[PDB]
């Protein structure tokens, strides 16, 4: 069975925590592979392998629960256990009420009947909370390669919410596919173009993921396909401000979205502008859009 690398230890299927699959209770749907809701009482999500997958699948299902059960750190999704055992194999996650980050921003934009749901301050905490998950793994040099919004969850809808990265599938994939699942729009143009990737690859989906964020959940480059986002930021193309974007927000994006990886900030630095950027009145007071 495959093993795995983290920090300076080896890992193997054998030291993931199984729980007996009888202690197991799904609950919901929560949006389906498959996911569900369920007890274990502790709540969890159960991330389900469908029997009829393959034997790669199987690998990279199993490879992923190796991943997420080494990490530890406050901003990212921690793995409560498996159930191997029996089929189907389920990895058992923390429950995040709040769902994925992507869908969040879109039901929770300010409306006239919900002027006041998000404020820049919240979409300031989501940014920093993401960024030290990203710290995190900078620091134990892992690669995540597709930080984007709809790979992170939030703990709870309401005001003390955290969030998470909660989906390591792409670094799963590579550490072991096609074209046109390639998350382009997030990838820098070493990434795309040869291949390479580092820990300033992921500084720049950052940045893009700031500009989900503070478009409050918008598909990134608006109108533009796979190919003409590659062939635009290759040629230097960047995307404009979010609508109301504070210019200390828009300036993280755009040195996150540095041509050259030695130019682009380490998240380190990103942490410490985007605190800056908390500290700010004129950034924080400043009013999300109202869509009509
Ligand atoms: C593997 C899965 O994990 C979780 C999903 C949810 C909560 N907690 C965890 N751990 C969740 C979602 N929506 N809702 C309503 C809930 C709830 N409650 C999102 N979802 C369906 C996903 O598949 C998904 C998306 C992105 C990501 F990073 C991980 C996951």
């Amino acid at each position: 069975n495959p093993n795995y690398c983290f920090a300076g230890k080896t890992s193997s299927i054998s030291d993931l925590k199984e729980v007996p699959r009888k202690n197991i209770t799904l609950i919901r749907g929560l949006g389906h592979g498959e996911v569900y809701e369920g007890q274990v009482p502790l709540q969890v999500a159960v991330k389900t392998l469908p029997e009829v997958y393959s034997e790669q699948d199987e690998l990279d299902f199993l490879m992923e629960a190796l991943i997420i059960s080494k990490f530890n750190h406050q901003n990212i999704v921690r793995c409560i256990g498996v159930s191997l055992q029996s089929l189907p194999r389920f990895i058992l996650l923390e429950l995040m009420a709040g769902g994925d980050l992507k869908s969040f921003l879109r039901e929770t934009r300010p409306r006239p009947s919900q002027p006041s749901s998000l404020a820049m301050l919240d979409l300031l905490h989501v940014a920093r909370d993401i960024a030290c998950g990203c710290q995190y793994l900078e620091e134990n040099h892992f690669i995540h390669r597709d930080i984007a919004a709809r790979n992170c969850l939030l703990t709870c809808p309401g005001p003390g919410r955290v969030a998470k990265i909660g989906d390591f599938g792409m670094a799963r994939d590579i550490y072991r596919g096609g074209c046109a699942m390639l998350p382009v729009k997030w990838m820098p143009p070493e990434a795309f173009m040869e291949g390479i990737f580092t820990s300033k690859t992921d500084t720049w989906s950052f940045g893009v993921l700031l500009w989900e964020i503070f478009s409050l959940g918008y598909m990134p480059y608006p109108s533009k396909s796979n190919q003409e986002v590659l062939e635009f930021v290759t040629s230097g193309g960047r995307m404009d401000p979010p609508k109301n974007c504070p210019g200390p927000v828009y300036r993280i994006m755009t040195q996150c979205w540095q041509h050259q990886p030695e130019d682009r900030p380490n998240f380190a630095i990103i942490l410490e502008r985007i605190e800056y950027c908390t500290q700010d009145p004129d950034v924080i007071n400043t009013a999300l859009p109202i869509e009509y």
